[PDB]
């Protein structure tokens, strides 16, 4: 099964593990995981996180043929479980100094969900992309500006977290994957760049 390939100790997730647009697994609602985690579900989370680290490392991205990435959902690896990893980096300053925090968000989330959100909407000004999508998809992907999520980590400990800015956009994108929603489902059907008043455009 997919999961058996993925969790072999020597296996590194790369682009050949990523299923594509059209594969029915991207359109399912993923199955809740139960605690304590199997060995597999735990190893799967570490691999997914390892993949995002690799994709942001100039050397490993080049060794593995990996495109830069900040989130990955298990549906994208053909695994219908409610498991996402998020790794959102902070940026150096004009002087070249690393940030205090390497990441604004670094987490493997089991059973994540949006429990509440803002009336206000937000969109990345640059559109969104997807590891599974090999097309140029222009337009504003309309999301919530702010969300409160709950989720479990690999110990089964429950977290309640509020997010805004880019972290919020990233997490919504990944949660959508475990619900069978693709980014272009939240792009206006007639005008991709339609701005409804009040929309927070993130630069
Ligand atoms: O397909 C992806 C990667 C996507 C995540 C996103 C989260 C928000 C926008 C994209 C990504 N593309 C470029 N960087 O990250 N995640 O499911
Ligand atoms: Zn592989
Ligand atoms: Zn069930
Ligand atoms: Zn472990
Ligand atoms: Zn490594
Ligand atoms: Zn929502
Ligand atoms: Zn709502
Ligand atoms: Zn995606
Ligand atoms: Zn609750
Ligand atoms: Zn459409």
């Amino acid at each position: 099964a997919a999961i058996d390939k993925l969790v072999k100790a020597s296996h590194l997730i790369d682009m050949n593990d990523i299923i594509r647009e059209g594969n029915p697994t991207l359109r399912k609602v993923a199955e809740e995981v139960t605690f304590p985690l199997s060995e597999k579900e735990e190893i799967l989370g570490e691999k997914m996180m390892q993949f995002l680290k690799h994709s942001q490392d100039p050397i490993m991205a080049e060794k593995l043929g990996l495109r830069g990435g900040v989130g990955l959902a298990a549906p994208q690896l053909d695994i219908s479980k409610r498991i996402i990893a998020v790794l959102v980096p902070n940026v150096e300053d004009a002087q070249g100094n690393p940030p205090k925090e390497a990441y604004s968000l670094q987490e493997v989330m089991y059973n994540p969900k949006v429990v509440s959100h803002s009336v206000q909407d937000a969109a990345l000004s640059d559109g969104e992309g997807c590891l599974s999508v090999d097309r140029e998809v222009p337009g504003y992907v309309v999301r919530h500006a702010r969300v409160t999520i709950e989720y479990f980590d690999k110990t089964g400990e429950k977290h309640r977290l509020k997010l805004k800015g880019y972290n919020s956009i990233v997490v919504q994108h990944e949660i959508d994957h475990i619900d069978g929603i693709m980014f272009y489902d939240r792009i206006n059907e007639k005008n991709p760049f339609a701005v409804k008043e009040g929309l927070l455009i993130l630069e």
